[PDB]
């Protein structure tokens, strides 16, 4: 068991990294393992001075406030998050490129970025009203709720993993963290691309591949965008894995269009069990979303991503032809 756990964290360095199993070997417990795992690779632990006791500690509180019942939404979906913008940070034409504390925040966002997520939609919580959506007027609502909880925590009894940051980094890391989970809300996500698309078509790139990103905009908007990569990532890995993803979104959209159903509302866009189609749905999205995306960070990351969207379009492809 600690064996199977080190050989599957063997490729924790690489896309497609089967954090199913990870969540088998580690007692389901996947999103404190891999970050565990990521920060001990990256030595964050000993260069932001965390010591394993805050870090794990507050790595089970934040696992402990993803809800177990929800089908997608939950820690598995988090950790392998985390783990692919850790692979994605170490992509060769974004050496040296980030710093430490951008490094940290990074992973720290992706780890934070849907925690306490019931399971419904924007949308839905807007339509029905909720607290959450009168609380942040309709805008980004899980997003912001998500960055609330994911600090809030931090204040709990041996949980502030950022204690030894000076000042002006806990500010700095705050507003990157903030900038990165509301990234993941997909209402700015045509406003993100464009931003991408703008980057790619004025791109600066050293002799050795690698780009050159001058101001704190630019770093961000990278940052943002990748993020928001990682949380898209699904389609973009091997076929088994993306599979079990599919099953578990749908079962997620499922439920929440039953309850769309029993409150009488008319049920959301690949929601309703009885018409929807799975391959459909995933295809529109590629061709709508995550393509579109993918294929312009692998034109600013180029060659880095030319496995991944060659795994995109097959995946596309696959599923397509099981309509
Ligand atoms: N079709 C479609 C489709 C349309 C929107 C969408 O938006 C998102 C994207 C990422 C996250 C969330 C919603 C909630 O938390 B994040 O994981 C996902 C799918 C899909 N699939
Ligand atoms: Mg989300
Ligand atoms: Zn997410």
């Amino acid at each position: 068991n600690e064996d199977h756990l080190a050989k599957e964290l063997e490729d924790l360095n690489k896309w497609g990294l089967n954090i199913f199993n990870v969540a088998g070997y580690s007692h389901n417990r996947p999103l404190t393992c891999i970050m565990y795992a990521i920060f001990q690779e990256r030595d964050l632990l000993k260069t932001f001075r965390i010591s394993s006791d805050t870090f794990i500690t507050y790595m089970m509180t934040l696992e402990d406030h993803y809800h177990s019942d929800v089908a997608y939404h939950n820690s598995l979906h988090a950790a392998d998050v985390a783990q692919s913008t850790h692979v994605l940070l170490s992509t060769p034409a974004l050496d040296a490129v980030f710093t430490d504390l951008e490094i940290l925040a990074a992973i720290f966002a992706a780890a934070i970025h849907d925690v306490d997520h019931p399971g419904v939609s924007n949308q839905f919580l807007i339509n029905t009203n909720s607290e959450l959506a009168l609380m942040y007027n309709d805008e980004s609502v899980l997003e912001n709720h998500h960055l609330a909880v994911g600090f809030k925590l931090l204040q709990e009894e041996h949980c502030d993993i950022f204690m030894n940051l000076t000042k002006k980094q806990r500010q700095t890391l705050r507003k990157m963290v903030i900038d990165m989970v509301l990234a993941t809300d997909m209402s700015k996500h045509m406003s993100l691309l464009a931003d991408l698309k703008t980057m790619v078509e004025t791109k600066k790139v050293t002799s050795s591949g690698v780009l050159l990103l001058d101001n704190y905009t630019d770093r961000i908007q990278v940052l943002r965008n990748m993020v928001h990569c990682a949380d898209l990532s699904n389609p973009t890995k091997s076929l088994e894995l993306y599979r079990q993803w599919t099953d578990r979104i749908m079962e997620e959209f499922f439920q929440q269009g039953d309850k769309e159903r029993e409150r009488g509302m008319e049920i959301s866009p690949m929601c309703d069990k009885h018409t929807a189609s799975v391959e459909k749905s995933q295809v529109g999205f590629i061709d709508y979303i995550v393509h579109p995306l993918w294929e312009t960070w692998a034109d600013l990351v180029q060659p880095d991503a030319q496995d991944i969207l060659d795994t995109l379009e097959d995946n596309r492809n696959w599923y397509q032809s099981m309509i």
